[PDB]
């Protein structure tokens, strides 16, 4: 089909490969077809390729999970109809326990499998979601980067516009932290950032006047949202720059989603968003994990009843236009 890419503000949900994942307060997140997913979740990064086995070599890969009940051609109809929609269907490279340890020389084969996964399926583009371990493993910093240049140059040749995004860890983010070499090395090729502003327990930045915020403090959750995106889009604080049309900002779904990090009042994101945007530097939407969760039930087995795509779909769609 066609190569759908977002020019306009985005809410990012990623969705499951497989059925079922335990919660971080001991809910349930179903495998579902893509054709469920709420249309106000504009991309949609399907999680993960990943290296599946090593006896396979080292150059990580997509396998739809059976047990979701999907067949390719299926898959591939319910992708197409999502781009009918205007909405865009990434890939998502790594996350946990993605055995991606690619060695320099590597690049050419990974572009090639992108490349074929994107033709197959009918992917939008793709969205760097390495675990932890990953980011500095061995030639990783070097290979993905590589790999994505030519992936974008092969469809920039046919006037396509394969869409690249990144999911760091907001702490790999300082000035010279470990994930400036993916930021560094493919600006001009990545569409947005979306980091995770969650997980990550105490971390946060000092501000004069308000003092320690933390992403784990619910009483000061406006003003991390505000200050760390503003540090972020002005290169301040000690943080790396990543332009404010260009940065998404990522949360998780529910508790169950995340150990830390959602937000329990969402004016406090409306709040920090208004002000972002009033300062001439508007934010280009949000991100989740995940669609599943989004979709998923507590402990108790009550449906979260789609809470995070209710509070801020509406919210980012009547937004403006990004500059
Ligand atoms: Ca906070
Ligand atoms: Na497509």
């Amino acid at each position: 089909g066609t190569i759908t890419s977002q020019d306009d503000n985005v809410v990012v949900g990623y969705w499951h490969n497989w059925c079922d994942g335990r919660g971080y307060q001991g809910g349930n997140a179903p495998c579902v077809e893509l054709k469920t997913v709420n249309p106000q979740y504009n991309v949609v990064n399907i999680s993960f390729m990943k290296v599946y086995d090593i006896a396979e070599g080292r150059i990580p890969t997509f396998k739809l999970d059976p047990t979701i009940a999907l067949s390719e051609a299926e898959f591939i109809a319910q992708i197409d109809t999502l781009n009918s929609q205007g909405r865009s269907v990434l890939i998502a490279l790594g996350g946990a326990d993605a055995h991606i340890e690619l060695t320099r020389g590597d690049e050419d084969a990974l572009a090639a499998e992108i490349i074929r996964l994107t033709d197959l399926y009918g992917f939008d583009g793709l969205d760097i979601d390495l675990e932890q371990a990953a980011i500095t493993a061995k030639d990783n910093q070097f290979v993905i980067p590589a790999a994505l240049k030519m992936v974008k140059e092969h469809y920039r040749k046919t006037g396509d516009n394969f869409m690249i995004t990144m999911a760091p860890e907001f702490p790999y983010l300082t000035a010279n932290g470990a994930y400036t070499p993916y930021l560094t090395e493919l600006d001009g090729y990545y569409d947005f950032i979306n980091p995770q502003f969650y997980n990550q327990g105490g971390d946060g930045l000092w501000i004069e006047g308000v003092g320690w915020i933390a992403q784990n403090n619910d009483a000061l959750k406006e003003e991390f949202i505000y200050y760390i995106a503003d540090s972020l889009i002005n290169g301040t604080r000690n943080y790396h720059k990543i332009p404010h049309d260009k940065l998404v900002f990522g949360l998780p779904s529910n508790i169950d989603a995340a150990a830390t990090g959602y937000i329990q009042d969402p004016q406090d994101l409306y709040k920090a968003f208004d002000r972002l945007k009033a300062q001439g530097q508007p934010l280009r939407g949000v991100m989740t994990w995940s669609v599943n969760w989004d979709m998923g039930t507590d402990a108790a087995n009550n449906s979260y009843n789609q809470q995070f795509i209710k509070d801020y779909g509406n919210f980012i769609h009547n937004q403006l236009p990004p500059v």
